[PDB]
């Protein structure tokens, strides 16, 4: 019955800049760690960046580090990825994700809940 829904894709020319969103459908007693994913045809989906429920913590994929942004609102189960400095390599579906264990948020199978997937294209 949890639901993630993720906003703020679309198809943008590289260089250029996006923010995605995501709401939980409920907030919990301790706020979940939430997470980004990607996936793109041909490639196993990837983890992009987490933060721990209390924001506190924060990391990122090594192919992201330094041009991604991840927050989230301080006892809300939401997150966003503000993503500047896009490039063609980072066009896929990406998933936000929810767990309640930080450490495991950022491995395929750790987290609880996810999203349906909103799609990034960058364009050359």
């Amino acid at each position: 019955q949890v639901q993630l829904v993720e906003s703020g894709g679309g198809l943008v020319q590289a260089g250029g800049s996006l923010r995605l969103s995501c709401a939980a459908s409920r907030r919990s007693s301790r706020s979940w760690a939430m997470a980004w994913f990607r996936q793109a045809p041909g490639k196993e989906r990837e983890f992009v960046a987490k933060i721990s429920g209390d924001g506190r913590l924060t990391t990122y994929g090594d192919s992201v580090k330094g041009r991604f942004t991840i927050s989230r609102d301080k006892g809300k189960n939401t997150v966003y990825l503000q993503m500047d400095s896009l490039k063609p390599e980072d066009t896929a579906v990406y998933y936000c994700a929810a767990d309640d264990n930080y450490v495991t948020a950022s491995w395929r199978s750790g987290p609880d809940y996810w999203g349906q997937g909103t799609q990034v294209t960058v364009s050359s």
